[PDB]
This record gives C-alpha cells, structure tokens and sequence, in this order.
C-alpha cells in the first residue's frame, strides 16, 4: 500500500547496518549521529540520539561526537546541534524520572 | 606522496590567510585528539562524516589515520557502509576511491613503509 | 524582489512544460529532484502535480524509490511525510474534493 | 553542555563577521548569502536581523538573495518566500520603535 | 566490502529495472537526480543507460533543464562535463561501435 | 590552470548551439544577477565567491576569483570572504580553499608579469 518491495528492503538495510560487527553498537549510533548531523536531517538526530543513549553513551562521548560534526560540517549545522542538546537534556531528565526511554 | 607533499604546503600557508584561518584549522586538529573517544574512534567518525559529504582528500586524511591508529579493514567497511547507506549511490565513486586508497596503504604497511603525514 | 527573481520564477515553471518529454514525467522529475534535495514544500509541490497530471500511487512510489537509493536513507524522513500527503490527495479525491 | 571545542568554535563563528577590511554590512550579507543557499531557516533569519541592524536596504538585501537563488536553484524558493515575510516583519518593528 | 554492501549494490540495479514506469524513464530520473546531487560518475552511468535505451538529445537536454534550474548555477560545471560525454556517446552511436557497460 | 579554464568556459558558452531556450535562459540569468545595482560589482563577485566555496565548486570558485581580480578586490578582502565560507561550510572546504589560493597564486602572477587576465 505505501512503496515497494525495494522501499522495504532498503528501510531494512538501513536498521542492519547499525547492528553490531567489530564495531560496537554504540559506536555504530555515534557514528549514525555524526552523519545526521553534518546532513542536517532533525529526525535523523533525535532518533540515533534515543539510540545512543539507550546504548550508554555518555553525554561527554555525545558531545565530542558532535563537535566532529560541527568542525566537518560548519556553523550552518549550529540550529541543529543546539536541538539536539536539548533534545538530549529532555532524554536525560526522562532517566532521572524512570521513565523508559 | 603529493598527498602528503600537498597537505604540508596548505598547512605552511595557512603564513597566508587570517588569524581566523588558523584558528579555525586549529580546532580542525583538536577535535580528532583523544578524550572519552579514542582517536580510532573519532578518525573513524571523521571517516564517515568525509564520506556521506563525498569530500575525497577528506577521506583519504581520515582513511590514512584510521591505519595509523589501527583500526582493521572490518571497521573501515562497517563505518564505510553507513556512509554509503545514509548519503546514497552518489557515495559510491567515493567509495570505490577509498577502497584503492586503502589497499595502497596496506602494501606500504606490508613493506615497512611507514604511514605518515 | 527583483526583474531578475521574476524572471527566474518564470523559468521554474517553463522548464516543466511538456516537449519531447511529457508533462507527468517531468514533474516525476521534480519529485525525484526535490526528494534527494529534501525539500518538503517542493516535495508536496510536484506531488499535487503528478497526480493532477494522472500519476499513479506505483508510478510515484518508483519513483520515490529511485531518490531514496541515490540520496540515501537520509531522505526517509521525506519519504515518508510524501507519502502521507499522497493519501491525504487520494482521500481528497475520493471524497470528490479538488486537487488544486 | 559542549566541550570547550565547541565553545572555541562558537566563537570563531561571531568573529569571522567582525569588520576588516570588508565592512560589517557586507560580511552579514555575505552570511545571509551562504546561509540562503545551505537552505538554513535560523541562519538566514540571523543574519537578515543583522543586515537591518547595519542599515542594508531592503533592494540590497534582494540583490543579495537574487544571487543565493540562481546560485542555490529553484530548491531555495521556500526559503526565500520566508525570508522576506521575516524581513517585512522586521520593517514593520522598525516602523514602530 | 560487507553483505551489507552487497545488498545496497544489488538495490541500486533493482530499482531502474522495467515497473510501471519504463527503463528509459527510470534512467532519466536517475540522471537528474545525479546531476542535481553533481556526482560526475553517475551522471556518465545514467547517461549512457537513457543513450542504450533509446532517449534522444531533446529528452536529455529537457532533463538536464529541470537538473539545473532546480540544483543551481553550480551545477554548470557538471552540466558541461555532461554535455561533453554524450557528444562522444553520440560519435560512437555513429560509428556503430558498440556501447556497453 | 588559467588557461585550460577560459578555453572550455569558451568552448561551453558556444556550445550553450545545442542549448534549449530554456537553458539558454538560465545562463543570462547567471550573469545578469552580477551586473551592478545597489550592491557594486565587486561586492556581488565576492558574493558569488562565498556561495560557490561553501557549495564546493571549484570552476565556479575559479570564475568569481577571476572577477573579484578584475574589479580590483585586494587578497586581504578575499581571504575574509574565504573565511566566512570556512566556518560556515566547514573542513569539508578546506581542499577547495587550497585550490583557492593556489589559483589566486596564478592570477597574481600574471598580474605582476603584465598578462592580461580575460574570459
């Protein structure tokens, strides 16, 4: 009803390729944060952002993936990496709360 | 060679430019320096993000210090398959580029000839 | 603006005006185009267009396929707000409301 | 939030638009330029806020945004419409303190 | 490379093979959003596809016109290259020399 | 290379023969929105130069380099435009600022050495 075979098959090889090999998960979702970001997709952000935190990234490790992308992508990415430290502080308070991410 | 010969001559100008130019180069190494991520990890990151933005010196810089740092060929791929998911076909002439780039790296690696920038 | 943004807002819309190729291809074209540059309001634009011009939900979806396999799974978000606005055309239509 | 990278790199943003031997008018135009044509909505409305502050007309402004467009392509015609329904907004504040 | 890459590689055939739209029209969408995105390898791919399945100079250059109003004066580098590489298609098409990939 | 450039800048204008009106258009288009108005031509260059850096493009940097030579932009000038585009655009632009410079190297050059610098 919405697409083609080819749609679900290319939706499902975006999930595989963040699943771990001799990279770890988390490194993988970092590095799913770092792409999104110097692409500017919001959607893109926030979801690998739920994705690094529920694999235990601290926000150290978050911020320092970010400032990569800030330097590679440029001053033009700012708006966004400002959304996704906020976005990332609601996630946190979430935690504090018990609130399942 | 001119690669490496090419990046040097930039960084000696860079004499010319601003000061805002060499700060702005400054934070470029910074960023890549080790902190709670190690510096595999982050040239790995750079790697990827040089990648979907299709920027091949880029890719070869970070390529050339994934080696350095010793990530293996299995983690390049994996990074460089996110690359390829995320920002599309258009990636590909990038990733063909990189992938003779590394295999030029591993006959250095396997003659001694040391990796350097 | 300016004579020299009219001028380019008028080459906008003659570059889809129909000649060897037909008018639904070529605003298939503009879909394909604004989806791997991810811009929603063109997105929603061409969509409007296609359909007017007799599109169909396959035709669109094949083409869609093409800007998400070239663009990459960054256009998802896109994508998939494309296809919400076609269902919303269809409903319209089959409501006997006007797609203008 | 941030490292002091990112602090650094903030900063190094504000002082590349500080004046030299380009003016400040035409630096922020030179922002509102790029910003246009990366298709960056707060980006361009900074700039935009700045332009006014240092006394661009709007018929500079436009001239400006002309060549983001041809430059940028039609993809950028969102963009523009919004910029300049936030320049009017601009005027507007301006025609009343 | 990866499985995973293999999958992408095997998607990107399958989405220009014949559906409800045909493979001419496929390859010229691929064009355009080739030349918007300024991939000079791509464009050449789908170049020579649209000259293999039949699309004249016309339909080629009323594609490109859409590529380049959309994508921007910078896309005029690209355009040119473009240009450039179906002359030398069209050369071959003359000499009955065989055009295959 | 100064030279390769005009010839195939040349040889595609002439060739823009097999360009649809639609195209033929669009290109005057280009030029006409450098002709001066309320912003000087030099100023529109440099502008031109920004937007063509922090989209990657390296003829279209080499184009408005020519053209901010030409109307008399100093290195200084250029170099705080490069600069806007860097932050903005990010390292991504650093192999196209090196081509930058080295191309500006060129047309100083042949400045000094009394060569005619044309399109």
């Amino acid at each position: 009803s919405r697409g083609t075979l080819n749609t679900k098959r290319f939706f499902n090889l975006d999930s595989a390729v963040y699943r771990p090999g001799k990279l770890d998960v988390k490194t993988k979702e970092l590095m799913g944060l770092v792409a999104s970001t110097v692409l500017r997709c919001d959607d893109c952000i926030r979801y690998h952002l739920v994705r690094c935190v529920q694999e235990g990234a601290s926000d150290e490790e978050i911020f320092e993936a970010l400032d990569i992308a800030l330097v590679v992508g440029g001053s033009i990415v700012i708006p966004h990496l400002r959304r996704a430290v906020g976005f990332l502080e609601e996630l946190r308070e979430m935690e504090k709360n018990g609130e399942t991410i």
